[PDB]
């Protein structure tokens, strides 16, 4: 099995995870790797803390239990306008996810998780993609979607 993570960095202790969604990540997925590396749901507490140290990915990450936008600075340019939980306006689909892990404290760090010691063992490729800044490989398990690489029996109902 294999699987495609894309995660921010972990700014004072906050990490932003994705699951090759990019603006289609469920929760499901996402919320797994958030829990993978030791963390909690995206809480208001967790992202004002990294927001006021300097943290954000000008994305759209799910927050408490909503699609929200970090912006504790007035100056509107990443987003939209709206400043702070900024919540999404437009078509349906998806969106990344938050998680304050406990791994790293109040403090900003980028090293190459790629760890998530808080899944199980398995051959999935738990590759973390650091938006854009570096990208590690791993194998464990946490997504358990083992499907989507070598499907049983393929649906076909429309004709």
């Amino acid at each position: 099995a294999q699987i495609d993570l894309n995660i921010t960095c972990r700014f004072a202790g906050v990490f932003h995870v994705e699951k090759n969604g990019r603006y289609s990540i469920s929760r499901t997925e996402a919320a797994d790797l958030c829990k993978a590396f030791n963390s909690t749901l995206p809480t208001m507490a967790q992202m004002e803390k990294a927001l006021s140290i300097g943290f954000e990915t000008c994305r759209y990450g799910f927050i408490e239990g909503h699609v929200v936008i970090p912006r504790i600075h007035p100056n509107s340019i990443c987003a939209a306008n709206n400043t702070g939980v900024y919540i999404l306006t437009s078509n349906t689909s998806q969106y990344d996810t938050y998680c304050f892990n406990a791994s790293a404290p109040p403090e900003e760090d980028c090293t190459s998780v790629t760890d998530l010691p808080n899944a199980f063992d398995g051959p999935i490729t738990i590759t973390i993609v650091n938006r854009d800044g570096t990208r590690y490989v791993q194998k464990g398990e946490y997504r358990t979607n083992p499907e989507d690489i070598y499907p049983s029996n393929p649906t076909d109902d429309d004709v």
